């Protein structure tokens, strides 16, 4: 899944922060081309990477998706988000059609120590979107 030219944190940014267009069909092509498959579902948080890093400093909690992981952090505040839902698949990635559903919700993110390629300014960085509450 994860392309090797990217860190975990940079891949989190591709998939869940940086929407290259306000519409899901357009926005998703970036992710799908790297994945070499049309993802069935994907959430974009309308927030900045630095804001998610501040959330990574909130007190650690158990990851809702996996009760044995403990590197998760609740956002404390709500952010707008857009959820992309695959409505027509294709063997041609550029023909994959998406519908979208906006929302304003809390989120829970999983965070890890930074890779040398991330900027030194962030010792801990987001690596997985665990749960949209």
């Amino acid at each position: 899944m994860k392309p090797p030219q990217f860190t975990w944190a940079q891949w989190f940014e591709i998939q869940h922060i940086n929407m290259t267009s306000p519409r899901c069909t357009n926005a998703m092509r970036v992710i799908n081309n790297y994945q070499r498959r049309c993802k069935n579902q994907n959430t974009f948080l309308r927030t900045t990477f630095a804001d998610v890093v501040n959330v990574c400093g909130n007190p650690n909690i158990t990851c809702p998706s996996n009760k044995t992981l403990k590197n998760c952090h609740h956002s404390g505040v709500q952010v707008p988000l857009i959820h992309c839902n695959l409505t027509t698949p294709s063997q041609n990635i550029s023909n994959c059609r998406y519908a979208q559903t906006p929302a304003n919700k809390f989120y829970v993110v999983a965070c890890d120590n930074r890779d040398p390629r991330d900027p030194p300014q962030y010792p801990v960085v987001p690596v997985h979107l665990d749960r949209i509450i």
